[PDB]
DNA sequence: AGCGTGGGCGT
DNA sequence: TACGCCCACGC
Protein backbone atom coordinates (compact mmCIF):
# COMPACT_ATOMS: atom_id res chain seq x y z
CA UNK A 1 0.00 0.00 0.00
CA UNK A 2 1.59 3.23 -1.21
CA UNK A 3 0.59 6.62 0.18
CA UNK A 4 1.88 9.40 -2.12
CA UNK A 5 -0.26 12.22 -0.72
CA UNK A 6 1.70 13.61 2.22
CA UNK A 7 0.70 16.24 4.75
CA UNK A 8 3.37 18.95 5.11
CA UNK A 9 1.75 20.98 7.92
CA UNK A 10 4.02 21.76 10.89
CA UNK A 11 4.89 18.66 12.95
CA UNK A 12 2.54 16.48 10.87
CA UNK A 13 3.75 13.43 8.96
CA UNK A 14 0.47 11.88 7.89
CA UNK A 15 0.31 10.40 4.40
CA UNK A 16 -2.57 9.02 2.37
CA UNK A 17 -3.43 6.90 -0.67
CA UNK A 18 -5.87 9.46 -2.05
CA UNK A 19 -5.79 13.20 -2.62
CA UNK A 20 -9.33 13.76 -1.33
CA UNK A 21 -8.34 11.91 1.84
CA UNK A 22 -5.38 14.23 2.34
CA UNK A 23 -7.51 17.32 1.70
CA UNK A 24 -10.11 16.03 4.18
CA UNK A 25 -7.39 15.48 6.80
CA UNK A 26 -5.93 18.95 6.30
CA UNK A 27 -9.23 20.55 7.35
CA UNK A 28 -8.35 19.47 10.88
CA UNK A 29 -5.35 21.85 10.66
CA UNK A 30 -7.08 24.79 8.98
CA UNK A 31 -10.45 24.62 10.77
CA UNK A 32 -12.23 24.97 7.43
CA UNK A 33 -15.87 23.83 7.52
CA UNK A 34 -17.34 23.92 3.99
CA UNK A 35 -20.67 22.23 4.73
CA UNK A 36 -23.57 23.98 6.41
CA UNK A 37 -26.79 22.57 7.86
CA UNK A 38 -29.78 24.28 6.23
CA UNK A 39 -31.88 23.72 9.34
CA UNK A 40 -29.71 25.03 12.19
CA UNK A 41 -26.89 26.73 10.21
CA UNK A 42 -24.11 24.84 12.02
CA UNK A 43 -21.06 24.25 9.79
CA UNK A 44 -19.09 21.00 9.39
CA UNK A 45 -15.72 19.82 8.05
CA UNK A 46 -17.21 16.82 6.22
CA UNK A 47 -20.28 16.25 4.04
CA UNK A 48 -20.88 12.73 5.40
CA UNK A 49 -20.85 14.14 8.94
CA UNK A 50 -23.27 16.88 7.92
CA UNK A 51 -25.51 14.15 6.50
CA UNK A 52 -25.74 12.19 9.75
CA UNK A 53 -26.01 15.45 11.72
CA UNK A 54 -29.17 16.37 9.83
CA UNK A 55 -30.87 13.26 11.20
CA UNK A 56 -30.78 14.93 14.59
CA UNK A 57 -33.50 17.26 13.28
CA UNK A 58 -35.86 14.54 12.06
CA UNK A 59 -35.26 11.76 14.55
CA UNK A 60 -34.65 9.35 11.66
CA UNK A 61 -33.15 6.17 13.13
CA UNK A 62 -32.47 3.72 10.28
CA UNK A 63 -30.57 1.18 12.41
CA UNK A 64 -32.84 -1.04 14.48
CA UNK A 65 -31.75 -3.38 17.27
CA UNK A 66 -32.30 -7.00 16.27
CA UNK A 67 -32.50 -8.32 19.84
CA UNK A 68 -35.80 -10.06 20.66
CA UNK A 69 -38.33 -7.68 22.25
CA UNK A 70 -35.97 -4.71 22.06
CA UNK A 71 -37.44 -1.61 20.40
CA UNK A 72 -34.29 0.50 20.31
CA UNK A 73 -33.14 2.12 17.09
CA UNK A 74 -30.33 4.46 16.18
CA UNK A 75 -29.30 7.21 13.76
CA UNK A 76 -25.90 5.66 12.96
CA UNK A 77 -24.58 2.17 12.45
CA UNK A 78 -21.86 2.63 15.08
CA UNK A 79 -24.49 3.38 17.71
CA UNK A 80 -26.13 0.07 16.88
CA UNK A 81 -22.77 -1.73 17.04
CA UNK A 82 -22.18 -0.39 20.55
CA UNK A 83 -25.73 -1.36 21.49
CA UNK A 84 -25.54 -4.91 20.12
CA UNK A 85 -22.18 -5.30 21.89
CA UNK A 86 -23.90 -4.26 25.12
CA UNK A 87 -26.61 -6.92 24.75
CA UNK A 88 -23.66 -9.34 24.37
C1' DA B 1 -27.02 7.77 25.54
C1' DG B 2 -26.52 10.85 21.23
C1' DC B 3 -23.58 12.68 18.36
C1' DG B 4 -19.15 15.53 17.04
C1' DT B 5 -15.42 14.24 14.22
C1' DG B 6 -11.16 12.09 13.52
C1' DG B 7 -9.77 7.44 11.07
C1' DG B 8 -10.25 3.86 7.36
C1' DC B 9 -12.43 2.97 2.70
C1' DG B 10 -15.82 1.74 -1.88
C1' DT B 11 -17.99 3.41 -5.87
C1' DT C 1 -13.76 15.64 -8.20
C1' DA C 2 -18.51 13.72 -6.22
C1' DC C 3 -21.52 10.62 -3.36
C1' DG C 4 -21.69 7.25 0.38
C1' DC C 5 -20.31 3.84 4.02
C1' DC C 6 -18.13 1.42 8.60
C1' DC C 7 -14.92 1.98 12.63
C1' DA C 8 -14.36 3.83 16.96
C1' DC C 9 -12.78 7.43 20.39
C1' DG C 10 -14.28 11.11 23.39
C1' DC C 11 -17.42 14.25 25.52
ZN1 LIG D 1 -1.53 16.87 8.68
ZN1 LIG E 1 -28.48 21.21 11.90
ZN1 LIG F 1 -31.54 -3.74 21.83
Amino acid sequence: SEKPYQCDFKDCERRFSRSDQLKRHQRRHTGVKPFQCKTCQRKFSRSDHLKTHTRTHTGEKPFSCRWPSCQKKFARSDELVRHHNMHQ
